[PDB]
């Protein structure tokens, strides 16, 4: 049971700045040299990476602390407790530069006081695109965790989200937070089960908690050619882990992302990660888009932890 402090970070936004909310946690009675920064995907916020239902099972953040890593989870601008600007001011490039400012903040100690020797950047859905752009542009991270985002997507899956899209102003969870402009969307109540989790077995408590902790996105970001541009990923020169669910409705399918086997998936993605000194791949069985939220999520947590231990470590070991 971990020691945590929330803050806001001033971050570049258009001509001026905006506020990004984040939470820094350390394991209790320790001070790690590695911090893992986690970037959520579209229609999520920080809750995805620190899930408040059965956290000993579903909280990735908590698992990391328990493994001796420091963690920093953020609400992206437009979401959560962060600034909600006009949507025209937000795009992936802008958001990547904001993450770059968070990474620097963590390295220098401006965020969290201690300063961190190693910084791992972890992403999910379009969070992974932000993560990739950041690492590709600024080269100031020691490793990169890419989840739920491949270079081929399933257009029918994409289109299915759009069919279940709606303004946060007509959504019961988000109605009363802000008057959102026309560039914001979220998902229809009850739809996430299908369009994200592919109706695969999940705890009802998880589905409900996910629906209650959902959020808005700036939807034009999904159409940004940078999401799948090979120039972004091929330029990344630190260790990469790539994780994907074998029932992921947004990626997987005949002629799209190859979820037939872990090896086949690696073979298909490898050409896109040519500067990476290592490229690890995990294909999670019976899992849709949300890897943190599935019943067999521990397999994925364990593989991620093992990878971190192998490739950066946490700064508390005595090992060789």
């Amino acid at each position: 049971s971990a020691i945590c402090r929330a803050t806001t970070v001033e971050v570049t936004l258009g001509k001026g700045t905006g506020k990004m909310w984040g939470e820094l946690c350390r394991p209790a009675g320790s001070s790690p040299d590695t911090v893992v920064t986690m970037v959520h995907g579209a229609t999520y916020n920080h809750n995805y990476w620190d899930f408040p239902y059965q956290p000993d099972k579903y909280s990735f953040r908590k698992m990391l602390n328990g493994a001796g890593y420091a963690t920093f989870v953020v609400d992206r601008l437009g979401t959560g407790n962060s600034t909600v600007p006009p949507s025209s001011e937000l795009n992936l490039t802008v958001e990547a530069r904001q993450m770059h400012e968070v990474v620097q903040g963590l390295r220098t100690g401006r965020i969290g006081g201690t300063g961190f020797g190693k910084v791992v950047l972890a992403g999910y859905s379009l969070g992974s695109a932000v993560t990739s752009i950041e690492a590709s542009t600024f080269h100031d991270v020691d490793a990169v965790l890419i989840t739920a985002l491949g270079h081929y997507n399933n257009p029918a899956g994409t289109q299915a989200i759009i069919d279940n899209g709606l303004s946060p102003n007509d959504d019961p969870v988000l109605k009363d937070r802000h008057h959102y402009d026309d560039g914001y969307a979220t998902t229809k109540p009850g739809s996430r089960k299908h369009v994200f989790y592919a109706d695969r077995p999940m705890d009802p408590g998880v589905l409900a908690t996910d629906e209650l902790t959902k959020d808005a996105n700036v939807f034009t970001e999904a159409a940004d050619p940078l999401v799948i541009d090979p120039a972004v990923s091929r330029a990344i020169d630190v260790p990469v882990m790539f994780a994907l669910g074998d029932r992921d409705p947004l990626m997987c399918g005949d002629g799209y992302e190859d979820c037939s086997s872990q090896a086949a998936l690696r073979a298909q993605e490898a050409p896109f990660w040519t500067s990476a000194p290592s490229f690890d791949v995990i294909l999670v069985e019976d899992a849709g888009h949300g890897l943190n939220l599935v019943p067999n999520t521990r397999v994925y947590q364990d593989a991620s932890r093992d990878w971190l231990d192998r490739v950066v470590g946490h700064g508390l070991e005595h090992h060789h």
